[PDB]
């Protein structure tokens, strides 16, 4: 089983404020990208019932900033899998900046999602995204 | 003969040279033109949910002077003219304390279509949105 | 006891399934935290462009309702503790017709740094800013 | 090539609760690739903007031909249309290239102007980010 999921991102300018470091809200919103480029490559049919009746949903999230990010840099998302309890599936994101070749640790998050269907009710993990998700166990 | 937007440019809005990124003036088109769809054609909104699309056609701006952090921008937007289903809008930025100064200017055109299984028919502009924006007009 | 900031919910808030896209929560953090450096606390505002600068060291949200657009949000602000040179301010996003109806509640913790020699180095909250926030504490 | 190619893969924050990308996004991703064509094709020019270069952005357009949607892959093509001693303006051509055919979508325009930083003053085109926009001229 492959311990993650990477994700790369080129950091511009828009990422960027006055400060001269990346705004804090991109970093969630390569969590973001992050889950639903997974959700593309590794759970295609699941993707065509949220058009239909299934309703994914970010439940919670957070993350931790230790270092900066700035213009031009490339960051390596790598997402993990935390656990799985019936209906809500929690991520672990590591966050590097790998602009020079060499990894460095520079924020940690973390985010639950929950599986419903259209008010909404809970619904078990669909067996095709719980099948990509074996491939990813902690 | 206008409809407002105020905004207070916030962090996000800038980049790491100081001035507020370029798109954002496009997105402010957006919070412009929905907040006056909001407050003025009630009944073209909830038909959104149904039979109706509004799809952007073309969009511009053009930038005198730049904005800065913590700065209040008055969006102010104009009718330039209605062609049988598509309308065109126009956009003036002012800086806004003392006496309002002009930053920038737009425009964007949006047309109106039916939301069909065999794709999007233009439809003429439904009559509550286009006596709301004859409020507007030149 | 807490600082408001207020948002009409626009389409490029909401995503294909319709509600509104969770980062759009920790983007009202930040549009409220700004509103209050600029409403609340002048001198510190233009000491950043000296030697101050506010870096984001954690947030979070929890989400329990769903926002749909042309929505009006009224996100609430108050002071959750200050540890030297760390603010934590605390969250609370209310749907406003009728009574205001609590959809989302978050989190972030910001420190106080220098600009100096070895890059950022903590700096207890500057006076300005820390009576500022006493009136949204829990006092 | 002839143009500088810009690939992003949409992801649900690029979309709206129609189903289809935000009209703002079109324009994100004009500075996207633009910024990753001076991070690759100009370094020295890009060390010169922390100094006394300042690229601003003058006017910006798009054109929307047809929608993109959620896990599409756009292909973002910029070529050079002109150089005006200081000003550069750049064409955008909008693909589609999920399934792998390509079909323009969309085509965007923006215009930028080298100046120097009290005041703005007019500097020629540096030859190093005159150079590498040749090689995407008409
Ligand atoms: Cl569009």
């Amino acid at each position: 089983m492959r311990a993650y999921f990477e994700y790369r991102h080129l950091v511009t300018f828009a990422d960027t404020n006055l400060v001269g470091n990346v705004y804090f809200t991109n970093y969630l919103s390569w969590q973001g990208a992050c889950r639903e480029r997974f959700l593309a490559e590794k759970a295609p049919k699941t993707v065509a019932r949220m058009h239909d009746d299934l309703a994914l949903v970010t439940s919670s999230c957070s993350c931790e900033f230790f270092s900066e990010l700035y213009a031009l840099d490339t960051v390596s998302v790598r997402m993990s899998l935390v656990g799985i309890d019936f209906h809500q599936i929690t991520m672990g994101f590591e966050y590097y900046r790998v602009t020079d070749g060499p990894a460095r640790l520079v924020a940690r998050g973390e985010q639950t999602v929950a599986c419903t269907l259209r008010g909404l009710t809970p619904v078990e993990v669909p067996d095709e995204l719980r099948t990509a998700l074996d491939a990813y166990a902690p």
